[PDB]
């Protein structure tokens, strides 16, 4: 079989990111400013999640989770740049994964794993 490990949100952003500088481009022409409809609607998202008490997740908050996956779709097809980082961050599948564990905690850390690709993107930028 193979060998595998245990890699941390934040360590695993660092790695997609830093592995995705090519001969100097990020993920092909990426800026952070082309993220940040994309960041705003993370956050609206996250304030809303941090004042909720239960950890089962309001059916309102999972059809903002579907438009959420619906803005996503729209800006990589925007932008190709959005487009490769979209599909080599996985965030298709893991917006998926929060959408079926419907987990409060879920979503928070899957906050914190878009908010360390934005941060590394920035700290790698033309």
């Amino acid at each position: 079989e193979n060998l595998y490990f245990q890699s941390n949100a934040m360590t695993f952003a660092h790695e997609v990111v830093k592995s995705n500088v090519k001969n100097q481009v990020l993920f092909n022409g990426l800026t952070t400013s082309k993220l940040r409809n994309l960041m705003e609607q993370v956050n609206r998202l996250y304030t809303i999640a941090f004042n909720s008490n239960e950890d089962q997740l309001n059916e309102e908050f999972i059809d903002e989770l579907e438009y959420l996956k619906i803005k996503f779709y729209y800006e990589a097809g925007r932008e190709k740049s959005v487009d490769e980082f979209l599909k080599k961050t996985l965030m298709f599948p893991i917006i998926d994964r929060v959408i079926k564990k419907e987990s409060k905690k879920f979503f928070l850390d899957y906050c914190k794993y878009f908010e360390a690709l934005v941060a590394y993107a920035k700290y790698y930028q033309k």
